[PDB]
């Protein structure tokens, strides 16, 4: 008995983005010519192995979780974090991981809440301190279990259990967002280790096709806009169904169940990415109602209709 | 017959359904005198939503739509004019509590009100703490207005804006009450389209929780939020739509390392577990143990105690 491949049935408006806690927002195309795309988060095989620092709750996305530190005296990284994994495991750098699930995979600051002990403080928000994650900063160092902290709301309380709850991107003059760059998870100078492939179409005339979110940004006027490979959702249901994939490429087609008629065709690489027939950088239209479903498995040899 | 199954989660892989947070623990409690009728978290077995439930964590406990002018009012310096939080138009006359993803309970949630994007040299420019009280009378989300007490910095007048969840508070006069409705309306108008209250309706039986520790920001007291069922399973059964056989699925949370069963419970169609327990305290389970189903059961199935 072979258990046949399937897509959860979800339009654009009931997806997550697997790299950022947001909803999608739109399809995207480019052929990113000069960018190497290897993200870490979103990572899933068809046959449901997660990869990369890929898990399975949108909660874990870009969170973090541990013990604050004493105060560093650093300019910029005022506390660092002892991290555990966001489901509370024990993290041990020796994991064949890049870095603790969750943890951010581009360069740029990220900014959330950090939340520690509850405070008998009659202050409102006493215990939710606004602060900067860079992971272009030197402390950003979360294969070795420890990330920098940078309190811009309130003040971080020393040695104290906390979570890091995220809410957007910064983009400050030396600190460009940039989505298609890993952090150096060790530190700078350093190496990354255990990660998901590099992606990309291998067909002529073929682009990855993304599910990007534009998320909020708290400093800077620049929409950042984060695309993944897969939505948070389909990682969840490859992880579930684990179904053998029968070929290295599955033909899926984006349907409007208001006309029963489809709007576009893609594949699904076994990897666990999407390519189209398509040139530019642009957003993908689709219908509100419409998804994404599988019809088949093709080879690498199938020509898509062109978009 | 399409089978009714449960996804194969674990308690470390389990998100709660009522405010983003993982499951930390399963948790019973007899609930004397209250009412238990959360809306978020509220999906049949055979995937059909109820109350103010949908699909994406992070649309639980979140906001999106237009700020107002100021208001001079001493708590809710601005109202946000509400869409639903995948962005689509909210209209009071849906068949609804409120917009899907609005609080469920009587307190003071905290989260970041983003708005316009905008340089600027100064951090978190653009990131506003607020407090959404759902015992304010300007919290009236079914009308498709809530209120915003600002904390951290200033919010910005007529803007599109999102909230962002983060915890709860209790401030000097907003004790947190997880079973208590909001009037989403306002108190002078009943609340609407509710999904059902649930009980065990079985001597000696109570109702088993999945239960987040969520963070407090205010207020020395630990938070706890109680949901039916967690997010995964509103996702499962939405997409799996099984037919149910009966009002009763009996499942079993079993170790698959050991194949041992380490307590049996009631999977109702209504969308919540009952256990033959008496007490409030945690239900401990192994950390690679998960619910499995078991059979579908006469609606009048008694359970092995715990």
């Amino acid at each position: 008995k072979t258990k046949p491949f399937t897509l959860p049935i979800l339009t654009i408006g009931e997806l997550t983005n697997s790299r950022f806690p947001a909803p999608i927002d739109q399809l995207y195309t480019s052929p990113n010519a000069d960018v190497v795309v290897q993200p870490q988060n979103g990572r899933c095989s068809l046959d449901g192995e997660l990869q990369g620092t890929t898990q399975l709750l949108t909660t874990a996305i870009c969170s973090y979780r541990g013990m604050t530190s004493n105060p560093t005296r650093d300019y910029w990284d005022g506390h660092l974090l002892h991290l555990v994994h966001p489901n509370g495991a024990t993290y041990d750098p020796t994991e064949d991981v890049p870095a603790p699930f969750g943890t951010q995979d581009f360069r740029g600051i990220l900014y959330g809440v950090l939340t520690q002990n509850p405070r008998a403080s009659g202050d409102e928000a006493a215990n939710s301190q606004g602060v900067y994650i860079s992971s272009t900063s030197e402390k950003f160092t979360p294969k070795l279990g420890t990330i920098g902290l940078h309190q811009v709301q309130g003040n971080i309380a020393s040695n104290q259990q906390s979570k890091f709850t995220p809410v957007g991107i910064a983009v400050n003059g030396n600190t460009p967002f940039r989505q298609w760059e890993l952090p150096n998870y060790s530190g700078a100078l350093t190496l990354n280790t255990n990660l998901a492939p590099a992606v990309g179409p291998n067909f002529p005339g073929e682009q990855i096709l993304f599910f990007r979110s534009n998320v909020p940004s708290v400093q800077g006027g620049q929409p950042i806009e984060i695309d993944c490979l897969i939505p948070q959702e389909w990682v969840s249901h490859f992880y579930q169904e684990s179904a053998p994939s029968q070929s290295d490429v599955a033909l899926v087609r984006y349907v409007n169940p208001d006309t029963g008629r489809t709007i576009f065709e893609a594949k699904l690489h076994r990897q666990g990415f999407i390519t189209i027939a398509a040139t530019g950088s642009n957003p993908v239209v689709v219908p509100p109602n419409g998804y994404f479903r599988f019809d088949s498995w093709v080879n690498q040899f199938y020509a898509l209709a062109p978009m």
